[PDB]
């Protein structure tokens, strides 16, 4: 319905790299998925999601939700709440979040557009 941004969690990707807490259940727009280069193994989807105010692009997918991108509808605008994740930290210092529970709210179909004009988190 009217008033789009306010379908998202504004605020939430902040308070996953700011504070960390993990506790929250937030609604993310998905802005793009691309395989990422690995084994050897399965593959990995690496995601750009957006709260309605920024976008961040260290998302990860665990590897149990694959068949949500390869065969059902986690692709480009659906709007998704995630029920857990996890942050992991890298050697160099980057953080990646992993995306273990997620629920598709609305298709890609069903919402078509970027929502709002979300820009980048400077981590």
């Amino acid at each position: 319905g009217s008033h789009m941004v306010g379908q998202l969690s504004r605020g939430a990707i902040a308070a996953i790299m700011q504070k960390g807490d993990t506790n929250i259940k937030p609604i993310l727009q998905v802005i793009n998925i691309r395989p990422i280069t690995t084994g050897n193994s399965p593959p990995r989807y690496r995601l750009l999601m957006s709260d309605g105010l920024n976008t961040l692009s260290s998302f990860m997918l665990a590897t149990q939700l694959n068949p949500l991108v390869e065969e059902e509808q986690l692709s480009s605008n659906c709007v998704c709440q995630i029920h857990r994740f996890i942050v992991n930290t890298l050697k160099d210092g980057r953080r990646v979040v992993i995306l273990m529970e997620l629920e598709v709210l609305k298709s890609a179909e069903a919402v078509g557009v970027k929502i709002g004009n979300p820009v980048p988190y400077n981590e």
